[PDB]
């Protein structure tokens, strides 16, 4: 297990996104499956030129497994994935100047739903969820495990557990106070209402 501190823009935004009253939460549902949609459209995208990176699995849908029990919403693709490179600076990188911009119109008075205006999208989960757990498998690297309660440090180490083929896992460990969205009639509702989405979107029903 390694650990690292978030660029400073980002830990900034983390810190205003885990600690805001913002009431519009619901927003983190759709944001997540963009991320998904994105990393779904890259690897179709990918494979029309490469039909070999569909080896890994040929179908590309997202899955929604709300999990009272254990007070997580798991969101599943089978996207591109993350390599480690992605996953410790990659992203953060592109994303500095959106996560900057963003706080800038959030001091100008703007709106946390436009999140995904500013490709930060993912630091949404944070409005939710106190911790928030990435299973990443890209065609290109080993299986990963990043994770994050905020606070200014990530981790990120090899992931032991059941192996993915592609894709990411989003793994919500919510807040005492955000359990509505574990229930089948809210998720329903919040993916009717907003969401844009050109692959099956399927909601596992607890037995
Ligand atoms: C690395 C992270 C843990 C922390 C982070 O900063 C971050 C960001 C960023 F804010 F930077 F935009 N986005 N982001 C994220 C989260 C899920 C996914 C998905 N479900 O695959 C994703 N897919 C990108 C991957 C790159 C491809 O070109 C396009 C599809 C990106 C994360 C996850």
């Amino acid at each position: 297990v390694e650990t690292f501190a978030f660029q400073a823009e980002i830990a900034q935004l983390m810190s205003l996104i885990i600690n805001t009253f913002y009431s519009n939460k619901e927003i983190f549902l759709r944001e997540l499956i963009s991320n998904s949609s994105d990393a779904l459209d890259k690897i179709r995208y990918e494979s029309l030129t490469d039909p070999s990176k569909l080896d890994s699995g040929k179908e590309l849908h997202i899955n929604l497994i709300p999990n009272k029990q254990d007070r997580t919403l798991t969101i599943v693709d089978t996207g591109i994935g993350m390599t480690k490179a992605d996953l410790i600076n990659n992203l953060g990188t592109i994303a500095k100047s959106g996560t900057k911009a963003f706080m800038e119109a959030l001091q100008a008075g703007a709106d946390i739903s436009m999140i995904g205006q500013f490709g930060v999208g993912f630091y949404s989960a944070y409005l939710v969820a106190e911790k928030v757990t990435v299973i990443t498998k890209h065609n290109d690297d080993e299986q990963y495990a990043w994770e994050s309660s905020a606070g200014g440090s990530f981790t990120v180490r090899t992931d032991t557990g059941e192996p993915m083929g592609r894709g990411t896992k989003v793994i919500l460990h919510l807040k005492e106070d955000q359990t509505e969205y574990l229930e089948e009639r809210r998720i329903k509702e919040i993916v009717k209402k907003h969401s844009f989405i050109g692959y099956p979107i399927t909601l596992f029903v607890e037995k």
